[PDB]
């Protein structure tokens, strides 16, 4: 296999291509003076199994991009191409919410479905988004590298799932530190933060304002240390800068989607699924 | 038939529909707070043909939005959708000219064929990219349109197409003007422009280099008023302060692609194609 | 006078220009790789008074790049610089509308007034803010231009302001096509709209819900042909699609803003106003 | 003192506000539909002696959004008001690169020393912009918490500068390693690469072109273990994918500028010069 570097994931591509012991595939992209996308395939192509790392935080121009270079992979032999993206764009949109409403990542589905023979991707909104897939729709997890990431730092605490749908990902957390989890319903189901270090997982921090709410709220509580994580730290305008009067002590997300707080990696998560 | 607005040709669609003498099925669009694309069918549609009127100067934006309006088409009854493409972005994109290259066309072609029964665009940069779809490819010509925007102020000119392949455009809008026509080659294959009144036409105005050379020159040769026209005016950049100080008289493109000169309109063109 | 060409006005600098019968200044423009603004005074600037036309459609890009140009023109002589803003960006930022609110207008104002010694711009969304200015701040207006425009297609019709501030654009109107004038309070204060043709004039339409309603409203009253006008058309997202959904027979703008209805030109009001 | 983060320096700002013991002052950021930049001071402000911390990623909306922040805190007391930008934007402009260009560093340089009392910036393109403040301009230095990270990483290398000018930089980081430092002028003026590790140091990667020269060819020498690194890394386009290919162990960057390789912060660097 042969690891193709994405326009949006270089240095995820380089260490997933490093962890697997290959060659980073040299890539050129480039926009024209009109802003097309220009994808050209620098180095040559034996092998006909190759492995496409791109990430959607430009949730168009990956796409697009993505469909050029499959293209570019057929035409140069290539029976087998595996598209990696960490964050999987449009993943919200799991059905009609209105009459007339597009299911947008359905009819992204069918086209990854007709240029890919594989999709991977870290912590979908929603796995039965699968549905819509006529090939392969693998998803890994990145909270346990963000469980631990944090067990380090942080003593004996609690993990928390800001909303109730949230919970699978704070039980996760739990097990790899041990500690007991619950989630916010306000305030938490069962367990009581006072005096406590919490530590509060969800997949996406965008606006913040989940976020801002449970750390503001346990605070009130009397919690001690907080740090909030996330897979896909989207974290949208002055999220951040949200977060930390809350009184967080440190936001943590991965490098799914670029961001001042991606300091977990998914490299391995993404390597264990290929 | 109904006529289904992009957001990119919002008033070509309106014209259009006015044409038709139909009223505009009312479309949402707008975008999440992390830039995704939302489309939404607000009006009923009883009718089971529709035509989607969307240019693509937004390439990719208008690529996937396309994608994302057609899945809420067919989700709605719709069994024979068109596309109406103004302008048709990676349509430069003909073939491999390097080893490696992604025939960009090529590849977005293979998915209109998949998504839409139909697609019409005006004026593409090549016709055989028509080979690459597995669906109706219509294109029409809005060169008649400039040429009788000019004819009312041009005293007895001469038509002129910058370069040899822009040589038909030059000749169809001579036609129209009764004028003689030709192209460069630098200077004019046979004509002269001493004190001559000219009309040069061309299908895409980028950079403006290749019209501000033509411009330059012939004012050197004496030429009297001159007007620019294009059938696309991306213009990028300075592009037409740089004419303007040629000596052009004025610039003049249509509505395929917005820009400060768009106009003259192609919703006759179109009309006359569905 | 020399005229300058700003990056977003070019075709407004060259018709200026024209009715001032004077050669466009080359002024180079481009982005290097990194984004960052580079501009250029090609030709020679002799004389000592320069006018710089530049609108504000991308605010932060239009007010640094006029920074840059001021410091090249000061650099190369010219003693006088007015710049006109057909749009001028941040002018909805009057007052302090929360404690901790920055008055926008305000700040720019006091750069503006360090920079140029003149400032023309076409009816701002306040004419108040020019106590900010410590230079002349003067401020023509379109709806003349705009009224002409339609007083050619609307049988004896009546002026509507959309809302009661909005008035004195409907008066004005109202003088240049000798019909009457009012505005909506929902309905209209005075005037009825059975049976009869409407214009309705507005300084800027934004997301179109203010028209829309207005549009909506009227034809439920039994108007006849509706046409909507405005000097800035901002337009934003599905706007157009939105008024013409609503009914209008058509949207018309003018061009201190690229909209695809910018149909009138502020070319001559900026002249007179030099 | 307080710190007010700006929209792209949000982490940063966080992480100096701790170093310094104080609260984050909540500020309140978002565009308005048309994309109007939009600041607001949630908290209040009794201290009159204010921290803005906004790196300039995007050049011009940093610089208006500066603008506006400190209109807004004059408004709120604070007598003196020091901006701390990362990278400052539009330094490259030292001087007329060509007649008629405009020295943009200067023309800012005026502006900000208007409206904010002191400038702290972390390795400028060039120092001598100094010259253009009428208020202290301030710089630190990065390249030893650069030095630092690495040398952890690297058996007895040797620092080099891909060209002469960044020579500084080479010595500075030879120190804190023990190494021997020199520059290329192609291949090093001194010292060998043969079987070595190399750390190769530069004030910022913009294409790339420069260091994958420099590493292809310390390759071609035999040099082993090479990581590449730089206080802003801009990596534009396909930059990185470039460095790995060329063969680079490693691209490391400080967070001046958001990147997928900004592991190293100047949180320290600029808590020690306030
Ligand atoms: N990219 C997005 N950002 C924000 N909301 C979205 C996005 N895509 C879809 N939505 C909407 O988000 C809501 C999600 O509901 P739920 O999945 O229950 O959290 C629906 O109203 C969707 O239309
Ligand atoms: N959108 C674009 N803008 C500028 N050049 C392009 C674009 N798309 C493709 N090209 C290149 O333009 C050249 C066109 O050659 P021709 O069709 O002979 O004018 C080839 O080198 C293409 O790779
Ligand atoms: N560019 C803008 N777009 C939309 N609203 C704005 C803009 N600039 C300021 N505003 C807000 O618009 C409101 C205008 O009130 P008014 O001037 O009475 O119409 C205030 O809440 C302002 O903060
Ligand atoms: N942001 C930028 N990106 C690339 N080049 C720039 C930028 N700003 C200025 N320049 C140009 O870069 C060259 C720099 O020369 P030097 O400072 O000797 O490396 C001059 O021709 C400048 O006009
Ligand atoms: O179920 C979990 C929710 O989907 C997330 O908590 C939500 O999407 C995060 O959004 P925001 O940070 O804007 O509140
Ligand atoms: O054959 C015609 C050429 O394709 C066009 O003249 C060309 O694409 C226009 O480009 P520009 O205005 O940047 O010179
Ligand atoms: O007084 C007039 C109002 O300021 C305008 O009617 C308003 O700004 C237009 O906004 P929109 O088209 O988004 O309703
Ligand atoms: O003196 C050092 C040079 O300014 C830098 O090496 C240069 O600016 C980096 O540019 P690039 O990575 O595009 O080659």
């Amino acid at each position: 296999m042969i690891v193709v570097s994405g326009s949006q994931s270089q240095n995820l591509a380089f260490k997933v291509a490093k962890l697997l012991n290959t060659k980073l595939t040299r890539v050129e992209y480039k926009r024209f003076p009109d802003n097309e996308i220009y994808v050209r395939i620098v180095d040559e192509i034996n092998d006909d199994e190759a492995v496409i790392i791109n990430t959607q935080k430009n949730q168009n121009d990956a796409i697009v991009e993505t469909i050029l270079l499959c293209d570019a992979l057929r035409d140069e032999g290539v029976k087998k191409i595996t598209l990696v993206a960490p964050y999987l764009a449009y993943a919200r949109q799991d059905k009609k919410f209105n009459p007339g409403e597009a299911i947008s990542i359905r009819a992204l589905a069918k086209i990854y479905s007709n240029i890919v023979d594989k999709l991977i991707t870290i912590n979908p909104h929603e796995t039965h988004i699968k549905d819509f897939f006529t090939i392969p729709f693998i998803y890994g997890d990145a909270v346990p590298k963000l469980a631990e990431y944090v067990k380090d730092k942080l003593n004996d605490p609690i993990v928390l799932a800001p909303d109730k749908g949230a919970l699978e990902f704070a039980k996760t957390a739990s097990k790899i530190l041990n500690a007991e989890y619950d989630y916010l319903e306000i305030a938490p189901k069962t367990l009581d933060a006072k005096d406590r270090d919490v530590f509060i997982v969800d997949d996406i921090i965008s606006t913040g304002g989940t976020m801002a709410t449970a750390v503001k709220l346990l605070k009130e509580q009397g919690a001690k240390k907080i740090i909030a994580a996330c897979v896909h730290p989207v974290l949208i305008g002055d999220a951040l800068n949200k977060l930390y009067s809350a009184g967080v002590e440190e936001v943590v997300g991965t490098d799914t989607y670029l961001s001042e707080v991606s300091k977990v990696s998914v490299a391995e998560v993404i390597v264990d699924l290929l």
